[PDB]
Parts: structure tokens; sequence; C-alpha cells
């Protein structure tokens, strides 16, 4: 149980670190690679540009939690509860968070390229500035989340749930102009 | 001036009609190829399945009028105006009727390939069945116009003017769900 | 009087009541004064014609034409219109209040001062109307066509309007939908 | 600093340039003048504090509170907010033009004269913020939350809207679209 | 072929009138019971206040005619061409009307009780103050179509198209009232 | 003042918890039954599978509170503050939360039956497999909030505040296609 303590440059990599504890803890550059992080939960953690190389964390949970800069590279990461969680400027490219519920979390900058979010539900997620090449959104739930016209045209989005409002952003993403009555 | 007269399988071929005026004329498979229909004025004429293979008809006036199957090639049809107009299985394919106001006009099952239709309005129009492989819809006013699904997947949209409901449909004929 | 014709013809002060026309095509006559309360017409026309004065309450008119006719401080109400066109006709400082206008063809009719609050315009074509100052408080709009500037000059305070329509007023007051 | 609080504190015309926070709880302490110019703070609040020209731009708040601090002609632009709150903030006046707003809760938040043209709002939460004579020309509002009276008071010149939204201020305008 | 005619109480009960042809003719308080009117054409007639009992019409094309006030019972009307047709008033009650294309037509105050329009079209019809308890309505095409509010309540609707604006009415026709975002 | 501490199983009934403020506090299947948490104030806290059978919780405030699974019966919970309150699986059946302000709160797979909910403020919230048998959304404001069809279909409604989404999904619960 790592409690009100920093970290930096810190290397875990190859360590099991299960079922692990943290409250208000921060890492920066630290390598948890390879590291085996199932059922551990984090408060109010801060992981800053750090690297989960094949990194296990299903059945996680993640409340308040930063993962600024971070790159996640083919990690377990399902299921894991994503509560209150900040993804901006990461990195989760290649990886496959299938099913996962990302209701409000910060997706900002995020790259998701060629990232598997198949019936991932995003209501309200902020999505703007992700960069989502080859992203896989089929049967998502869009709803209510924040997307720039660059997704409305470079996701496969087959059976995916948007609103009627996305409908017309999605609709001026292929250059419709609305116009109405 | 015709008027409450019919005309069946007549060739009027390369002749003027300048100026002419029909009224309640019935032409059914009559040729007006070639024909200069220039200035022309229309009111219930019923044009069914003629053939308008180079001819002249701008500057006219069709007021409900009938265009039931007739079928145009490199025609002058602008500007133009059409007042109630039933294109039903009309074929305009690769015709130019850019700018013609098509409002609450009936191109149920019409060919509208290659057929130019920038800037045209369509508000109200029904192109329910119409085909429209390379079909140019860019900036054209499609407001309340009932239309295919397959359309949204056809022709070139580039600020085509829609509503809730098409843009909805749009989104549709892409799989999005709503 | 069935499928007859008049033109300039000059009926100012007449007494027309209960009149009935068929086929009827008015071009040019004046029908100021005149008192046509409870006529019944069918297919008729009135082209440019002029109406000052002319009584019209609890008529009846069903696919009939008004194309250019001029109307002046007129009794229109009640009135009964079917299949009525109005393309170009003048009604300004008329007195609509309670009309059912459902789909009426109102294309360049003018419209100044016209007081229509409670009518039902469900469909009506105002495309290219003149709605200065008009009045349209409380009417129904939905479905309706109308040109933006209407959307900015014509008092429409409880109209009724469909989700279409509400896109159509917050572009033609400056807003932007048409990608958004 | 980290894990450490100020209440009352007076930090008047200091020079805190690239300072870094990381959970410090600043209530009601002054910042006028000071320059926090590319400072970095994370999980911080700011209650109730002053920031009387205060330079704040090229700076980044992620996870912060600035609930009820007052802020006055500073200079925040450019400037980056990660879920940074501003309930009960006072804008007044600044000039916030270009910001990116995304998801920032400005609930009573008061924006009287503030400047915010070309800001991206979408998804911001305005409920109950005082927008008089707000500048929001060309702002995108999309899916952003706000009370009718704003439709009625902020200048929204090419102002982006949803659908939805263009319900709400042809509602907020007196039209009628509850049924129809 | 009747044209430019009139007739009122005219008695054709029971006759064969079959590939008729009318033009601006106009019949009043007549009765065609019986009648069979079979590939029959007309343009711009009037059929009113007129009786078709157990009437045949199927073949037929109305153009721009009039059927003010008429009673329509157990008539054979499909298939059957209504361009420009003024059902005011008029009584088509118990009819079936299957599959009918009505686009365009004016159904103002028009008695459809127990009137089967399933898989009708009715876009743009103005069904203002029609009377539609009991009436059929399922696959219908109602877009654009004029209704009131006891229609959205009265008649099965289930599989009839309607647009984004109708669904809004249909909404508050059950007590739902709109106000968006 | 109880802060960054846990309670696992223990039985409060029928203490007086009168202005109590709690942070980070855990509470895990504790029975909160017939309770006075009048005036109490929480930030961060956790209320898992608790039992509030007849408590008192009015004029309170939770702030990024979690409910998670916590049943209550004849509650007093009006007036009420909830910022951000995550309602999961908890049971507000037969419960007067009349007037309470419940935006942005998480409502999956909660039990509303008999609930009533008139005038609530429910915008942007997730309803997302609630039971809402008998509930009552009367002039409830629904604005962008999630909820499945079946809601649609058991709520009473007269005067909840719907967006285009919504009123388009009442047609669609009905049949109607669009």
């Amino acid at each position: 149980q790592w409690v009100d303590c920093e970290f930096t440059g810190r290397d875990f990599r190859d360590e099991d670190l299960s079922r692990l504890h943290t409250e208000r803890a921060m890492f920066s550059e630290c390598d948890f690679s390879g590291v085996n992080l199932a059922e551990s939960q984090h408060r109010g953690s801060a992981f800053r540009n750090c690297t989960f190389e094949r990194t296990t964390l299903w059945h996680s949970t993640f409340a308040q939690c930063s993962m600024l800069g971070s790159v996640f590279v083919a990690c377990r990461l399902r299921p894991l509860t994503l509560d209150d969680v900040d993804f901006t400027l990461a990195v989760l490219g290649g990886n496959d968070l299938r099913g996962l519920n990302l209701t409000g979390c910060r997706l900002r900058e995020t790259s998701l390229v060629d990232t598997d979010l198949r019936k991932c539900v995003l209501r309200g997620a902020d999505l703007s500035g992700a960069r989502t090449t080859g992203a896989r959104l089929d049967d998502a739930d869009l709803r209510g989340a924040t997307v720039d016209p660059v997704l409305w045209r470079t996701a496969s989005l087959v059976g995916a749930r948007v609103d009627v409002d996305q409908a017309v952003a999605f609709a001026a993403a292929h250059g419709l102009c609305l116009a109405g009555g």
C-alpha cells in the first residue's frame, strides 16, 4: 500500500505488484513493463509519462487517476475499472479495449491508432484531438461524446450508437450542410 | 395553339415550335427530337413516353404537366420554369438541370444518371426509386424531399442542404445507429 | 354562373349574396364594397381583381385562384378555404385571424401589417412573401415553408414551430448550425 | 509545493514563474500582479482567491479548482485547462479568446463583458452563469449546458450550436416548440 | 364520354359504366351504388355528396377530382389512381384502401373510422380533422402529412413511417414536452 | 469527523449523527436504519450496500460519493444536495425524491419502483437498466439523460421535458419508424 509518496524514473520492470493499492501516489517516467498489476486498486494516483509495455492490468480499479502521457503496449486491460481516468496525450494504440466502459474519461489528444474500442461505451467522453486512424469503434456507444470531424471519417463505425446532434455533425464531416425546415 | 387535342405516335423531328402554347394537349410517343421549343408555354398537358433527343426547351413553362416516361438526351433545359410537373419514369440522364427549381416535383423512378443537378431546388420533391448513379446534387436544396438510402451513397452532395431527417438518414446509410 | 368569363367587368357595390360559381374566371374585375357573404365558389379564378371593403365572410372557396387579386379592409372571417391559391395576392392590413390556411400557396404573397394571430398555416407556402410587420403571434407554422427574413421580422410570440424550423430560426439570427 | 495549505496568505507582486504545485490548496490568498507564467498545477484548489492583473499565460491546470477565485484584467492566453472547475469564479471583463474550455464547470460563474470569441465550449456547463454582455461570437457551444437567458442576452454571431440547442434558442425567444 | 355537363339527384344504381370517361362533369347527390366504374377515367370531375354503396372502382383514374361529402361503402377501390383528389368531409369508413398511394390528397374532416389504410402512402396528405377511430395505419408512410394529436393516439401505427418533426408531435400527444438541449 | 477510515458490518440503528462530516469514509454493509443524519456533509465517501430503512438525510450534502447498492426505505431525502453521487444498484423504491437535482448522477441498475421523481432534474444522468415500474417522472427534466426504451413505456411522463433524441425514441418505443 503506497500512500502519499512520489516516484521518478523508478524501474519496476517484471515485478509482481498483484493486488497493489496506492493512494495519492505519483509516478513519473516509471517502467512497469512486464509487471503484473492484476486486482490492483488506485485512488487519486498519477502515472505521468510512464511505460506499460506488456503490462497486466485486468480486474483493477483506477478511481480519479491520471495517465497523462503514458504508453500502453499490448496490455491486458479487460476487464478494468476506469472511473474518472485521464488519458490525455497517452498512447493506447494497438491495445484491445473492447467492451470497456470509458464513460467520462479524458481521451484528449489520446492516441487510439488501431485501438480496438468495439462495443465500448464512450458516452460523454471527450475524444477531441484523438488520433483515431484505423481505430475500431463498431457498436461503440458515442452518444454525447465529444468527437472531431476526422473521427467521423476514418473510424469504422458500423452499428455505432450516436445521437441526432451527432448525426448532423457526421453528415457535415462528409460535406452535407444542415438547413432544416 | 393546340388545345384538348391528342397526338399519338407522331414525329416532329427538327420542326420549329417556338413560342407554341398547348393546353390539355396529350402527346404520346411523339418524337420531338431536334425540335426547337424555346419560349413554349404549357398548361395541363402530357408528354407521355415522348422522345426528346437534342431538343431546345429553354425559357419554357410547364404548369401541371406530365413527362411520364419521356426520354431527354442532350437537351437544353435551362433556364426553365416547372410548376408541378410529373417526372415519373422520365430519363434525364446526362442532362444539365443546374439551377432549376423543381419544388414539389415528382421524380419517382426517374433516371438521374450523370445528371447535373447542382444548385437545384428540390424542396419537397419525391425521388423515391430514382437512379442517381453519377448524379450531381452539390449545393442542391434537398429540404423535405423524399429520398432512398441509396441516394446518400451515390450522389455527390458537397454543400447539398438537408433537413434533420435527411442528416439522420445519411448516417444510417453509413451503418451508424440512432 | 358556370363556365363563363369576365374581363374588366365592374361589379362595384353590387349584392351577390349566396352567389355560386363553378369555373367562373374573373380577370381584372372590381368587387369593392360588394357583398359576397355566404357565397360558394368551385374551381374559379379571381385573376388580378380588386376587393376593396368587399364582404366575404361565411364564404367557401374550393380549388380556386386569387392570383394577383388585391384585398383591402375586407371582412374575411370566418372563411372556408379549400385548395386556394394566393400567389402574389395582396393581403396587407387585412385581418385573417383564426383562418385556417393549411397548404395555402402564399408565394410572392404580400402580408404587410397582415394580422394572422392564431391562424393555422401548417404546410403553407410563404416562399418569398413580404411579411413586414406581419402579425403571426400564436400561429401554427409547422412544416410551413418560409424565408429566413420572416424569422427576423415577424413577431412570432407563441407561434408553433417544429425542430427543423427551430434550426432555421437560430440560423436566420446569425448562429451557425450548417456543420456543428 | 506539494500537499501544503495556504490561508489568507498574501503573495502580492511576487514572481512564481515555472512554479509547480501538486495538491496545493490556496484558500483566500491574493496573487495580484503576481507572475505565474509557465506554471504547472495538478489537483490544486484556488478557493476564493484574488487574481488582479495576475499573469497566467502558457500555464497548465489539471484537475484543479478555482471555486470562487476572482480574476481581473489577467493575461490568461494561451492557457491549457484540464478538468478545471470555475463554479462561482468571477471572470468579468477578462479575455479568454481562443481558450479551449471543453467540459468546464462554469456554474454560477460570472461572465459579464467576458470576451470568449472563438472559444471551444463543447460540453461546458454554463448553468446559471451571469452572461450579460458576454461576447460569444464564433464560439463552439455544442452540447454545452446553458440557461435560456443566455440565448437572449449573449451576442452569438457565428456561434456553433446543435439541433437540440436550436430548439432551445427559438423557445427562449417566445416561440412554442414544447408540443408542436 | 360525359363532358362539361351537370347531373343532380341522378340515379345510376346498378348500371355498367365500365371504361367511362368524364371531363368537368359534375354530379350532385347521385347514387352509383352497385355501379361498375372499373377502368373509368375522370378529369376535373366532381362528385358532391354522392353515394357509392358497393361500387366497383378498381383500375380507375381520377385526376383533379372532387369527392366532397360522398359516402363510400364496401367499395373495391384498389388498385386506383388518385392524383389530386379531394376527399373533404367524405366518408370512407370501413373501406379497404390498403397500399393505395394517397399522396397530396385532401382528407380534411374525412371519415376513416375502421378504414384500412395499411401500407398506404400519405406523404404530405392533409389529414386535419379526420375522424380516425379504429383506423389501421400500420406500415403507412405519414411523412410530412398533416395530422392532429387525436390520430397519434387512437390509430394503430406499428411500423408506420414518420419524420423527426412528427416524432415530436407524437410524443407531445402523449404528454411529453420537448425542450432540446 | 471521520476521515480515511473504514467501517464494515456495523449497526448504527437509531443513533443521532446530526451535522456529521465524513471524508473518504468507506461504509460497507452498515445499517443506518432509524439514524438521524440531518445536515450531514460528505466528500468522497462510499456507502456500499448499506441499509437505510427510515433514516433522515435531509439538508445533507454528498459530493463525489457512492451509494453503490445501498437500500433506502421510507427515508427523508429532501431537500438534498447531490453533487456527482453514484447510485449504481441502489434501491430507492417508494421514496420521495421530488425536486432533487440529480444532474449527471449514475443510476445504472437503480430500482426506482413507485419512486416519486416529479419535477426532478436528471439532465445528463445515466438510467441504463433502471427499474421504473410505477416510477413518477412527471415534469422531470430528462434532457440528455440515457434511458432504456422500457422507461418510455413504464413511467408517468406528463410534462417530462425531453430532447430530440428522447422524443424520437419515445415514438420508437411505440413501434413508429423513423
